[PDB]
């Protein structure tokens, strides 16, 4: 799973704008994978973390854990330092066996996928509409 | 948020295998959606829940959480009543301030989609993989 | 009663602005159907409640319920994310007899719309003038 | 808010009805003036009954109160009550804090008048039917 | 199993077309899904509603309840108001199994529209004839 | 009502199954019919059975019940005396005035084969699709 860049587009309500989620790199003391390098001045931009584990003895399993950070900065209207005064994202925890089938793996990935581009989660995340 | 036309796509390895969901209704105490048309049998394995898009004045900021199950049951040696021994699954919470714009979360959720679409994901989870 | 569109033409002391109140759905554990209009998660957002319902035989009758939402506040001048701190609201219950006709039950329904339009309301507001 | 005669034109299933509601005073002591047919005997029937503020001693608020009842007075079997019918009441409150304007009072009044005419309310009131 | 006007007939000892259930909607925190046939007072109509489930994992016993309602009225002596005398009535419920089954519920639901044609309930519900 | 075997043709999915209630004596209370499946073992699992409407009395003691009981046995390889791993269930209330001429209660019957053959309650049991 090489952490190279990754180019998402086609996002937003219309799927019109992009994002660069630049790799800054796994973290040594916990696995943790990390995409930024996006040119922008840091805690204000946006940024996307991936860890994951290892098939541990004391798990059993495989976890994959994928968050998404899309802050928004404000900025006081004096002083110094922009600062984040709005969070808008999401973070998705992955639980696979470590003896479970990989196509069974490959299908809750997109299942999630598709169920991005849904028109009940579409408006549930969008308009904020109450299911039914 | 309409229950009606779910259904996942592009589910597996391959891009081909498909899940229906198409929700019929929702918790009544507590708006959760319920969503499965694996058949009268499977859809008590396959399973997804999305939940609780129900705006409140006790919960001010917005959130909504995904379950996906995507299980495999084995038949019992010489008998009836199989069961589950492997999943293969997600849980994602999306998080938004009480004043977050419908862009921002439309970005996430498609952020998502793509980011499940990119290589960095199919390796981390149909391999297991640390990204690299 | 569907989770339609409803454009309200023209509303205001001259009867110059319009609304178009998107449709967000029903909230389930209440059983009320909501318009709103931008899609943000609300504060000044302006809101509409409707529903019918059938109350168990302890009460016998028939009812319909609105609430029409209008929250303003201040400009959260050197910073973001203004609240709501005043709000101005329609609510009306309109209580029927079951072995009542749909004939009976529109004129009370247009019968207020046309009173709503009337001088005497008309002053109560404008004025702010009692009755007599 | 002295009250005139009000002429409802435009009202009923059809939209069509013309009823025309004349004045009856009283100190109101009970807040509530009433409009209501010349009669003698359908003045006590069919009537619009409303209350103005002047805020209680709690200062509090501006509001209008507005009672809408339509009753079917029916002669049958030699009896001499035919006003003995149907109910009840669309009660009506236009809800507002202390300092509010006279424009966003009107928004409330007229946004009013304008949903009552759209087929949300129309359905929810003379098919009595769900928004579904 | 979405909502749909619903004509039945051949019902009556007469082999005649009758029953025509045209609103639909659900109420979401009652899990009560309509049909009928009030064109104007519902006091007066048929009806014929279901329980529409969906078990906790406690029970997975997605109970389906069938509620059938038609009373007789009458004006007949009186000029207005027609009031319900009389009302036939069934109300079943349909078990599942906890792990879920196919042919063996389509068995039951055929089995009692087959037993309806029994004439063993023909005398035993129309003449009230205890078996024998 | 005659005690005699009931055959039932028109069952499952396709309607090509036959079922045979032979009766089993009647003494819940007189008449209450009693027919069971042929074997030993569905002469223990497979079932009607009919409730009975008393001579006046206050009208408690009423209300046709037919009860559609259908478990079934799962076997060892070679095990002797089989036993219940499922059950599908009908529960068959009617209720009548003591006045119901004899046409409603035919009614009622019919319009339950109707409703059990329309796909509203095909979905709504087989699919175990709610109604919505």
């Amino acid at each position: 799973a090489k952490l190279e860049t990754v180019t998402l587009g086609n996002i937003g309500k219309d799927g019109k704008q992009t994002l660069v989620l630049n790799p800054r790199g796994v973290n040594p003391t916990n696995g943790v994978a990390s995409l930024s390098q996006a040119g922008a001045v840091p805690a204000l931009e946006k940024r996307v973390t991936v860890s994951v584990s290892q098939p541990s003895r004391n798990r059993k399993n495989y976890k994959v854990q994928v968050k998404i950070q899309n802050p928004t900065a404000c900025t006081a209207n004096g002083s110094c330092d922009p600062s984040v005064t709005r969070q808008a994202y999401a973070d998705v925890t992955f639980s696979f066996t470590q003896y479970s089938t990989d196509e069974e793996r490959a299908f809750v990935r997109t299942e999630l996928a598709a169920l991005l581009a849904s028109p009940l989660l579409i408006d549930a995340i969008d308009q904020l509409n109450p299911a039914y």
